[PDB]
């Protein structure tokens, strides 16, 4: 796209790779001849759930159906066609993941004024926030449930040759009754992407060791989930680098933090944290273990 005639050109339009009956947006509360954006006119903005260089995520109430949702709004208008294509790919990735009970559902998406909006179901707190609120290691009964549900999500992605690439507590969202959903598909890739790459990098704390050499595969997510579960089960801050980062990628489980794990949970984490991706367990293989079935 960067050598194509796509530069220095140019109101809401639906974003959907699947295909739609219409790219026009309508809503109770929305009049396209008023100057406010579709987002401003069509939602009650209740609170800001998150913010960063990417933009902002809001908790909102839809005027179309009176229900609660999350809406992510990008920070500033598209830089150009490559930035636009990268950001719209997130919608495509949702549509490639589709509907699955352990994956956050995308309700709709649109662009207006160079800004991209993604509207998802509203979940409970992120696993990161839940652990902050708990203020301690999570009880293992909770951990097993979150591990199972996130593995079910990964098995769904991986069977279709998709790699999430940023599995971490901030991208897992609690539901009722001890369940959770994997979200945030902004870094997701379809392997053999025609060809291989380009790729953006996930949080270094959770990154699989083989990614340092550019070896991208579904195994990477199993490793990242392994460290996610180690962190929440042990209330253990993960290093971004240095000796400790290396050690966690050489089979080390720090005794001061991990001695209180059940033997069963420790065993499963060792399988997930295997440094060699060719030896690391798959999500399907982990879900077949009896400890993960009940
Ligand atoms: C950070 O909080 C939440 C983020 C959520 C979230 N992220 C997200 C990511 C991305 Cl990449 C998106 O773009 C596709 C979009 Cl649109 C949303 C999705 C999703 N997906 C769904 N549901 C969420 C719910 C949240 O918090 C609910 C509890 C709030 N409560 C906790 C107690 N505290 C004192 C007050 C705040």
């Amino acid at each position: 796209l960067g050598t194509e005639n796509l530069y220095f050109q140019s109101q809401p339009r639906r974003v959907s790779f699947r295909g739609e009956a219409s790219e026009t947006l309508q809503s109770p509360g929305y009049d396209p001849s008023r100057p406010e954006s579709f987002f401003q006119q069509s939602f009650q903005r209740l609170s800001r759930l998150g913010h960063g260089s990417y933009g902002e995520v809001f908790k909102v109430r839809s005027k179309e159906d009176g229900r609660l949702y999350a809406v992510k709004r990008s920070m500033s208008p598209f830089r150009g066609p490559k930035d636009r294509a990268r950001k719209l790919a997130e919608v495509g990735s949702h549509e490639k993941v589709g509907q699955h009970p352990c994956c956050v559902r995308l309700e709709q998406a649109w662009e207006e004024g160079g800004i991209l909006y993604l509207q998802t179901e509203l979940c409970g707190p992120s696993l990161q926030q839940h652990c902050e609120a708990w203020g301690a290691s999570l009880p293992e009964a909770q951990v097993w449930g979150y591990l199972r549900d996130t593995l079910l999500a990964l098995a769904h992605l991986h069977s279709q040759g998709l790699v999430h690439l940023d599995v971490k507590p901030a991208n897992i969202f609690l539901g009722p009754r001890g369940r959770c959903k994997l979200g945030d598909f902004g870094l997701l890739v379809e392997l053999g992407t025609a060809g291989a790459g380009e790729v953006q990098e996930g949080d270094p704390r959770y990154m699989a060791p083989e990614l340092l050499q550019g070896s991208y595969g579904t195994a990477a997510d199993v490793f990242s989930l392994g460290l996610t579960i180690l962190e929440v089960a042990c209330n253990m801050e993960l290093p971004h680098g240095g000796e400790g980062w290396q050690q966690l990628r050489q089979g080390y489980l720090p005794p001061e933090f991990t001695a209180g794990l059940s033997s069963e949970l420790r065993s499963v984490l060792v399988m997930m944290l295997e440094p060699d991706p060719k030896l690391r367990a798959t999500a399907e293989a982990l879900l077949a273990l009896p400890v993960l079935r009940q």
